[PDB]
């Protein structure tokens, strides 16, 4: 069957962790009080679901409330596990507290309070090295949840809030978060169809910490070459041969063989073949600005069909694409 794969680097952290770590359904989830918190007014209305402001009156400190869908029991203690193990990390949105209505039992997160300039604002108006530090400070956060033993699954611009006055950043929504354990096959209807990694679009379920990696690079692609999204696709088989437009059906095939992949037979009809389209092919004159030759290869080494040769997130915050960035950061 399908050849074993195995993360590059953070293989075993849950391994050497204690098992109450990443046994969340072990865990024992303990509600705050409600009635601490009043709701003031709705934020993000029409784009983000049941986030309201709220005021905790218990100390009268402003917070966010997130109103959970109802979700199985299984997925409401992962993703609260997964929180207070981030809590306190770079770039991690802080969960303060954990709340139930008392009549209806809806689930709700209370979050810590901060400003949000979404990318729909930003998108147009992102400077050149206002693109290098926005995607360092995603990595920043991508390598910590990776270091501690979890995947985003998620990455995409609606997951990111932005604070453009205080040049702060927040990746949030970890609703489809997992823990990483070696040898584990994972459901492959994550993320967003824009944003799947080609190891989910053929149905790889060993994949590991570098689908977040692919998603980063489908942000990246769209901001340099201001094209949003940069694979458009409009099903699940269109998203996979969009990509194949633009990579080649070569490695396509090479990653398909290398994994011993059982591709489903009228889906290799559908791809066909395609030439590997060089990424200087997508760049003309208002996106020209944004583009150099190093935000080409670093593009490049995270766009990998094979999930093991994309770069890791220590690796690519070394890349020169973020060179000035970082000693810049240092002062
Ligand atoms: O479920 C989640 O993961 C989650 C976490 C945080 C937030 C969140 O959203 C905000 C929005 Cl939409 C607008 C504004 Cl002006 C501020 C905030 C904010 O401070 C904030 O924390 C939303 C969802
Ligand atoms: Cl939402
Ligand atoms: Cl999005
Ligand atoms: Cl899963
Ligand atoms: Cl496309
Ligand atoms: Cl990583």
């Amino acid at each position: 069957g399908p050849v074993p794969s195995r993360a590059r680097v953070y293989t075993d952290v849950n391994t050497h962790r204690p098992r109450e770590y990443w046994d969340y359904e072990s865990h024992v989830v303990e509600w705050g009080n409600q009635d601490d918190y009043q709701l003031v007014r709705k934020l993000g209305r029409g784009k983000y679901s049941e986030v309201f402001e709220a005021i905790n009156i218990t100390n009268n400190e402003k917070v966010v409330v997130k109103i959970l869908k109802p979700v199985k029991k299984k997925k409401i203690k992962r993703e609260i596990k997964i929180l207070e193990n981030l809590r306190g990390g770079p770039n991690i949105i802080t969960l303060a507290d954990i709340v139930k209505d008392p009549v209806s039992r809806t689930p709700a997160l209370v979050f810590e309070h901060v400003n949000n300039t979404d990318f729909k604002q930003l998108y147009q108006t992102l400077t050149d090295y206002d693109i290098r530090f926005y995607m360092y400070e995603i990595l920043k956060a991508l390598d910590y949840c990776h270091s501690m033993g979890i995947m985003h699954r998620d990455v995409k611009p609606h997951n990111v809030m932005i604070d453009h006055e205080h040049r702060k950043l927040r990746l949030i929504d970890w609703g489809l978060a997992e823990f990483y354990h070696p040898g584990q096959e994972y459901n492959v209807r994550v993320a967003s169809r824009y944003f799947k990694g080609p190891e989910l679009l053929v149905d790889y379920q060993m994949y590991d910490y570098s689908l977040d990696m692919w998603s980063l690079g489908c942000m990246l692609a769209s901001m340099i070459f201001r094209k949003e999204p940069f694979f458009h696709g409009h099903d699940n088989y269109d998203q996979l041969v969009r990509i194949a437009k633009v990579l080649g059906t070569e490695d396509l095939y090479d990653y398909i063989d290398k994994y011993n992949i059982e591709l489903d037979p009228r889906f290799n009809d559908i791809l066909g073949r395609h030439s590997r389209k060089r990424w200087e092919r997508f760049v003309h004159s208002e996106n020209q600005h944004l583009v150099s030759p190093e935000a080409l290869d670093f593009l490049d080494k995270l766009l990998r069909y094979d999930h093991q040769s994309r770069l890791t997130a220590r690796e690519a915050m070394e890349h020169p694409y973020f060179y000035t960035v970082v000693k810049d950061q240092a002062r």
